[PDB]
């Protein structure tokens, strides 16, 4: 209990959480062929995606994503919020989870559930939790960014190792029922992206339509928006909600890691992924 939640060897948060929930989430819990499921390690961009799906169903009219908070709109099935809500909701549903595949639900792997997983830059990934993380209240705290650094590429953070996560799902990426996207794709050219995704999905979209949701789901009007951005979470559970809205630090990874950092990471990333097609990431 020594500042987060120890299960199956992997670290939780120590608020929302509990042991036997997430056992049930393995053994009991049921996957319906009429899910849709966004998966993704922490920190990867959730958020923008979740609000592109739900403008896809509403078709472009946006005071639902302006109106309800994201943990409602699509929660996250291991934590106890989640999980109740989820177990009496009536289908379609759309949901989230960060677990790793050793821990998903063995309900799933029977079924005909659509996911889509998106992966992002390591280094992007490692920044952003360092300044997320360090400012939640009742969670281990790093002494240092050079500590944080070695617990990131040894796998002792929230979740587990980034390299183990990728590992894991990219078995699955030629199967019909899984989508893999790239951050940096979503980021460079948003209209292609919206368009494998509603290809893969099986929906229609009126001209008009499409048009609408084009303008709602910029970059930008992302990044503004009090129900998706985490500025809604209280005083209660941030240490200071004044720097939840800080700049030059959800990224720009370049502005924190050293030279010296930067040229050892380089060789951790080729060892490690050795055994897999170089070109399935587009990052340098
Ligand atoms: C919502 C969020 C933050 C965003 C993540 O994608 C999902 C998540 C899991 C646990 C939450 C955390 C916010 C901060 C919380 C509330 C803590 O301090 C402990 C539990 C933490």
């Amino acid at each position: 209990s020594d500042d987060f939640l120890w299960f199956e060897g992997i670290a939780f948060p120590t608020m929302g959480f509990r042991s036997e929930t997430l056992r049930k989430v393995r053994d009991e819990f049921v996957i319906r062929d009429e899910d849709v499921i966004i998966l993704t390690y922490p920190k990867s961009g959730t958020n923008w995606l979740a609000e592109i799906l739900c403008l896809m169903h509403s078709k472009g009219d946006a005071k639902w994503i302006q109106s309800v908070p994201i943990w409602e709109r699509s929660p996250w099935v291991e934590s106890e919020i989640g999980y109740t809500a989820l177990s009496e909701t009536e289908s379609p549903r759309l949901f989230s989870s960060h677990l790793p595949i050793q821990l998903f639900p063995k309900s799933f792997f029977s079924s005909k559930a659509k996911v889509i997983y998106l992966m992002r830059n390591p280094r992007d990934v490692l920044v952003s939790g360092y300044f997320f993380w360090k400012n939640m209240k009742f969670l281990k705290k790093p002494k240092s960014w050079e500590e944080y650094f070695e617990w990131f590429c040894q796998g002792t953070v929230l979740y587990g190792s980034w390299f183990d996560h990728i590992h894991g799902w990219m078995p699955m990426r030629e199967e019909k029922n899984f989508l893999l996207l790239s951050y940096e794709e979503l980021k460079q050219d948003t209209g292609r992206t919206i368009e494998k995704i509603c290809q893969f999905l099986g929906k229609t979209l009126e001209p008009e339509e499409l048009n609408l949701i084009l303008k709602n789901s910029s970059f930008q009007s992302m990044k503004e928006n009090k129900m998706s951005n985490y500025s809604l979470l209280s005083v209660d559970y941030v240490v200071d909600k004044t720097q939840l809205l800080r700049k030059g630090v959800s990224g720009d990874w370049k502005n924190h890691f050293t030279v010296a950092q930067a040229e050892d990471f380089d060789k951790l990333f080729q060892e490690k992924m050795a055994d897999l097609p170089r070109e399935l990431f587009p990052w340098e």
